[PDB]
């Protein structure tokens, strides 16, 4: 799996966010994860996390898996990082997402954040009250 450049568009919310890519904007979808839609509990939350994460950042970076790169409403799948961190993971971790949509052979990724809801929900933490 190899990281490639992108620019901060725009925030969107928990598990999207708008970014240029090779040159074109482009809406992205965080792979394996799914936080609450804004209208949901810990929507705003997650959206608001999300955001200072990517904003902060001065350098994030964008990931593909082996599978579908980009899904059904043209949406790239992406684990995504905002200074090396993988946002993805951080959302689990903080219980502000649920791992979600698994789909093989698309989840590289997904025992490292299986690990990360683990310690989540061992935690209490956001979702798991
Ligand atoms: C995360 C992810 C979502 N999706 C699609 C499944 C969709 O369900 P539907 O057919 O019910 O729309 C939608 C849900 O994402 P959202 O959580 O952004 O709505 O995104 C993929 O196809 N592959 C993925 O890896
Ligand atoms: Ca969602």
């Amino acid at each position: 799996l190899h990281k490639e450049p992108a620019t901060l568009i725009k925030a969107i919310d928990g598990d999207t966010v708008k970014l240029m890519y090779k040159g074109q904007p482009m809406t992205f979808r965080l792979l394996l994860v799914d936080t609450p839609e804004f209208n949901e509990k810990y929507g705003p939350e997650a959206s608001a996390f999300t955001k200072k994460m990517v904003e902060n950042a001065k350098k994030i970076e964008v990931e593909f898996d082996k599978g579908q790169r980009t899904d059904k409403y043209g949406r790239g799948l992406r684990y995504i990082y905002a200074d090396g961190k993988m946002v993805n993971e951080a959302l689990v971790r903080q219980g502000l997402a649920k791992v979600a949509y698994v789909y093989k052979g698309n989840n590289t990724h997904e025992q490292l954040l299986r690990k990360a809801e683990a310690q989540a929900k061992k935690e209490k933490l956001n979702i798991w009250s």
